[PDB]
DNA sequence: GTCA
């Protein structure tokens, strides 16, 4: 997820971390996402108890819904009592669960910036856009360590603030904006390396549309970066940037809640009897991996 | 370099 291979772009940031330096640290986790995948309470209970071998004390967060923007942009890229189903498993396993108002990821961000929670762990780089300063990514890969990316690294190292991120999403494209035809990772980051910010983008390509001449004397990547809009007849409007894609990433629908969460141990019966209930289990098979942690 |  995010904007379209923004991790592509933060990439060369990253900083490997053990799984084992996560110990007792506070993680807030999209569970909108997983749900939107994964059949739905055995890849729960399997992510929970990586989490939970770790020492990890997990958030999870739901959205409360989809925002317009979102919904138009995912159709045109083409029961919720499994959502009650893994809220059961979550509280059997003391990890305390929010819905949000609108976006998990947003909220995710809310939560950090509160000191809530230590980190977010989650793999949509929109969650830098809507402020995520502490990033996990790649938590359910089959490895012993994850990816850690935070918003300074990426300003000290990159030059790109929230703002600059946000601009990149309307290239590449994202869960807001579909981006531009013909740009990805490379282009998008040198076009901002050139112009700064897409007012002056658009007013370039503007001004030298029907301009016979600066279209001759321009720099190569100019000339190549004109040919490609040109070849997918891209016209940059006074729509463009989008006011209103600023808008809900810089000031999305947040609960200010500053309630401190609290963990519980788990509860090794109230497990062992659900995996049963539900997904045909023994008490074996549930003690086994369990008992351990 | 950008997409199956």
């Amino acid at each position: 997820m995010g904007v379209h291979s923004f991790w592509d772009i933060a990439g060369p940031t990253a900083r490997p971390v053990r799984l084992e330096s996560l110990e007792d640290k506070r993680m807030a986790v999209d569970a909108s996402i997983w749900i939107y995948q994964f059949s739905h309470i055995t890849g729960f209970f399997r992510r929970i108890c990586k989490l939970l071998y770790f020492g990890i004390r997990p958030v999870f967060v739901f959205d409360g819904g989809v925002p317009v923007l979102k919904r138009e942009t995912i159709r045109q890229r083409k029961t919720m009592d499994m959502i009650k189903e893994v809220q059961e498993l979550l509280s059997r396993f003391g990890i305390p669960y929010i819905t949000a108002p609108m976006e998990a990821e947003a909220q995710c961000a809310e939560l950090l910036q509160l000191n809530l929670v230590d980190g977010i762990i989650t793999d949509d780089s929109d969650v830098f856009l809507f402020g995520g300063t502490k990033i996990y990514k790649n938590m359910f890969h089959e490895k012993n360590y994850v990816e850690f990316y935070d918003a300074e690294s990426i300003l000290k190292l990159l030059g790109l603030d929230r703002k600059n991120m946000i601009e990149l999403a309307q290239l590449l494209g994202s869960d807001y904006t579909n981006g531009l035809k013909g740009m990805g990772p490379v282009s998008s980051i040198e076009v901002i390396a050139e112009f700064g910010n897409l007012k002056n983008f658009k007013d370039w390509y503007n001004n030298g549309q029907f301009d016979k001449r600066k279209q001759e004397t321009e720099n190569k990547f100019e000339k190549d970066l004109r040919k490609k809009l040109v070849n997918n007849e891209i016209i940059l409007d006074d729509d463009f940037p989008s006011v209103m894609v600023y808008d809900a990433y810089m000031r999305p629908e947040v609960d200010h809640d500053t309630t401190p969460f609290v963990w519980g141990v788990p509860d090794l019966d109230m497990l062992r009897s659900f995996m049963k209930t539900q997904l045909g289990w023994p008490h074996e098979k549930s003690d086994e991996i369990l008992i351990p942690l």
